DNA sequence: GCAGAACGTCGTGAGACAGTTCCG
DNA sequence: CGGAACTGTCTCACGACGTTCTGC
């Protein structure tokens, strides 16, 4: 299993060269809420250091997708979805510092999702947490995320709520 | 006073946003050899995250120097010298992965320095290890450090060897 | 005489997604 | 569908010193 010092290290490395983010994906094919909330954490590194990503991958149960080269000589390792994150984030959270908040927001989103997936009003509250996470990843002088505001208007205009 | 997971986290963070390097500092007022092999590890972070550095600083016995702004919106924390590094690195080496080689090469330099101090020939050998550490911090397609070649030419030309 | 503390910065190595394609 | 896997990349956030100031 993942030992304490391994999780501590990964958390430190994630606080350094990694990212914890959420996004709203337009889904034209979806049926009433034409969006899918995507959740993920990733580690990024110069391609020559790809082996170290592979090592973290193994320690995390081989969950996620490794990419030897994004195309710009950079390599990355991304773990998408509640399935993997529900198991991984709990192991890292006690050690995360810089990105600890973002991690908790993702976990919050994961627990709210089942009942928000087909309920416009609950979906909006969940979208507010998505904006929070995107803003936590922005400098203070950057335009804040406005997914909640935009979807609230969309939902009203469509009668959904 | 550093717990395993505390050291592992720091190691992971350093592997992420830190640096472990060695360099030659020209010393106009030195008496046989006019240079000093300076050693250090540093943590770098966007100014707005300075407080996380202040925390690591405290966890490492408050050794080193904290800069809220290098002058470009970037903050950093630098630990210079064998005195501090001879205590700090041994604690981090067990958990460093990416910069592990650099930490050990610095520890090596620390153990050879006393004798290389006033021995041009030994000083050069030690400088070779400085070049190794600088090379470790380069891509494979970059110019390899020339501290050894340039110092040797200076020493011969100055009749020191 | 010796060395750490500060300062300054070119050259990127990252981040944080946006899109688009793939799969049970 | 419902969601994950793969592609792609704009905008910085770093790095790893070279150089100069301070201290005993
Ligand atoms: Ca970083
Ligand atoms: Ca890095
Ligand atoms: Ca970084």
């Amino acid at each position: 299993t993942l030992q304490p010092t391994e999780a501590a290290y990964i958390a430190g490395f994630l606080d350094g060269d990694g990212s914890i983010y959420a996004k709203l994906i337009p889904r034209p094919d979806y049926k009433d809420i034409k969006y899918q909330v995507s959740l993920a954490i990733s580690f990024i590194q110069r391609k020559d250091k790809f082996p170290y990503l592979q090592d973290i991958y193994d320690q995390l149960g081989k969950r996620g997708n490794l990419r030897k080269d994004r195309g710009d000589g950079i390599a990355d390792y991304t773990i998408i979805g509640s399935t993997h994150l529900s198991i991984i984030l709990p192991d890292l959270v006690p050690y995360l510092r810089i990105k600890k908040k973002q991690a908790n927001r993702i976990l919050h989103i994961i627990n709210l999702y089942p009942q928000a997936q087909k309920n416009p009003s609950k979906f909006l509250d969940l979208v507010k947490i998505v904006d929070d996470v995107q803003n936590l990843n922005k400098r203070a002088d950057e335009l804040k995320s406005t997914n909640y505001d935009r979807l609230l208007e969309e939902f009203l205009k469509a009668g959904k709520i």
